[PDB]
């Protein structure tokens, strides 16, 4: 486990968001937690399951991969946001300022197992994000 959740948990709240807020809020859970701000980030408008599901989709492979070789995409598609950090110049939450932009893509994601002490009905679950299309 991570300091405060599961890796599948922490995978989730960054990055799977069926009903988010904007970005000037939804960009704290990292940009508030983390040393400095991030610049760009990513937040599907999908359900943990259908992705615990795009870990049993066939097996394909990814750019910066090579200590599993196994990532997976989507079957169909779904919605999303992505958000803007509008001057790179800020590097803390006294001055780092965004911006909102919704789209509906596919999406590309990692997995591994589940954790000892939760939700053991999934022997694999997700666990990082690659990209959008
Ligand atoms: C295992 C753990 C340490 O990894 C998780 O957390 C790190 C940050 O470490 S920390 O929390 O311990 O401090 C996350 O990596 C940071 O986020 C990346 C991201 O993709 O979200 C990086 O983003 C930069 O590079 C991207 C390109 O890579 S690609 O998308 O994989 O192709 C760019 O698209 C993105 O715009 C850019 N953002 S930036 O602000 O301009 O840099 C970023 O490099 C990285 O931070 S850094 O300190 O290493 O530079 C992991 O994502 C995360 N893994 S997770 O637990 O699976 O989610």
């Amino acid at each position: 486990r991570p300091p405060q959740f599961t890796r599948a948990q922490w995978f989730a709240i960054q990055h799977i968001s069926l009903n988010p807020p904007r970005c000037t809020i939804a960009m704290r859970a990292i940009n508030n937690y983390r040393w400095r701000c991030k610049n760009q980030n990513t937040f599907l408008r999908t359900t943990f399951a259908n992705v615990v599901n795009v870990c049993g989709n066939q097996s394909i492979r990814c750019p910066h991969n090579r200590t599993l070789n196994n990532c997976h995409r989507s079957r169909f598609r779904v919605p999303l946001l992505h958000c803007d950090l509008i001057n790179p110049g800020a590097q803390n939450i006294s001055n780092c300022r965004y911006a909102d932009r919704p789209g509906r893509r596919f999406y590309v994601v990692a997995c591994d197992n589940r954790d000892p002490r939760d939700s053991p009905r999934y022997p694999v679950v997700p666990v990082h994000l690659d990209t959008t299309i």
